[PDB]
């Protein structure tokens, strides 16, 4: 069977907190008082809730109410456990209230987000490195915490550009990392999941989100959303293999005894590495640096163990100008 693994940081953090911490199995919902919002407009729609604006008429703040589809109730606990956890942390959502009526509705604060396919476009070099050094304050924490997030993408960071303000949002496919625990492969958006997560690697951890956040770099210096733009979950896979190379995943494969499904086999073949210069061109050149290539290329690893870590990346030289601008 497969070699196991463990995260080389926040290994053994929820080991050394209190069970209630991360038994979410345990934890009593605390319920506010419904009568107290009123439903302003439905903003869209998730895999599992129905999307509103909505208004506290206690205190008259704007919200926005997500409320849950059919649920199993630990799913909706961890998800409520994990927000409270991580509240108050760097550029995390705050989950404001918990209300019924019997279909359950998480209360948020509201982030007024520029469209995401119109405020991509009009991203500065500097814009991309600053969002990204505020993700990965956000990331930092809640790995730190325990906890990862499992669906980092465009989506799930609403940014207010006008006030440079960004959240980390929706923690509903979020886990806490335990050592030697076999995780769910069956998460993320498509162009977003791992190598781990398609070649069925189960006992994965934080570094997951560090290749969700390279795939989502990647789209954004080069401007193609997705980068890598697969099929299925199987031709995902190989469109990540026709730019990191065949010899490298194999290596992986191997280093873990991983069992890669026979339907690969066929599909996969033969692919060289080849270099980021062939993804830049006269209307990217102006967000694309070695800086941002060194970076991307530490992110965007077969091997978890290989990545960078939140902290690391956040001490990249593409993150210099940044840091001595906060100050
Ligand atoms: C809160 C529900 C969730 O987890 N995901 C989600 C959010 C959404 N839209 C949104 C949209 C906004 N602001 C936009 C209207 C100006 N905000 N602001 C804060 C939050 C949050 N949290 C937010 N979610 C649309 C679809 C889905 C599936």
């Amino acid at each position: 069977g497969p070699v196991p693994s463990r995260a080389r940081v926040y290994t053994d953090v929820n080991t050394h907190r209190p069970r209630e911490y991360w038994d979410y199995e345990s934890h009593v919902v605390e319920w506010g008082n419904q009568d107290d919002y009123q439903l302003v407009r439905k903003l869209g729609r998730g895999k599992y809730s129905e999307v509103f604006e909505a208004i506290n008429i206690t205190n008259n703040e704007k919200v926005v109410v997500k409320i849950l589809k059919p649920v199993k109730k630990k799913k909706i606990k961890r998800e409520i456990k994990i927000l409270e956890n991580l509240r108050g942390g760097p550029n995390i959502i705050t989950l404001a209230d918990i209300v019924k009526d019997r279909t359950p509705a998480l209360v948020f604060e509201h982030v007024n987000n520029t469209d995401f396919k119109q405020l991509y476009q009009t991203l500065t070099d500097y814009d991309i490195r600053f969002y990204m050094y505020e993700i990965l304050k956000a990331l930092d924490y809640c790995h730190s915490m325990g906890i990862m997030h499992r669906d980092v993408k465009p989506h799930n960071v609403m940014i207010d550009h006008e006030h440079r303000k960004l959240r980390l949002i929706d923690w509903g496919l979020a886990e806490f990392y335990h050592p030697g625990q076999e995780y769910n492969v069956r998460v993320a958006s498509r162009y977003f999941k791992g190598p781990e997560l398609l070649v069925d690697y189960q006992m994965y951890d934080y570094s997951l989100d560090m290749w969700s956040l390279g795939c989502m770099l990647a789209s954004m210096i080069f401007r193609k959303e997705p980068f890598f733009h697969g099929h299925d979950n199987y031709d995902q896979l190989v469109r990540i293999a026709k730019v990191l190379g065949t010899e490298d995943l194999y290596d992986y494969i191997d280093k873990y005894n991983i069992e890669l499904d026979p339907r690969f086999n066929d599909i996969l073949g033969r692919h060289s590495r080849k270099r980021w210069e062939r993804f830049v061109h006269s209307e990217n050149q102006h967000l694309v640096s070695p800086e941002a290539l060194d970076f991307l290329d530490k992110l965007l690893r077969y091997d978890h163990q290989s990545r960078l870590t939140a902290r690391e990346a956040m001490e990249h030289p593409y993150f210099y100008t940044v840091v001595k601008d906060q100050a």
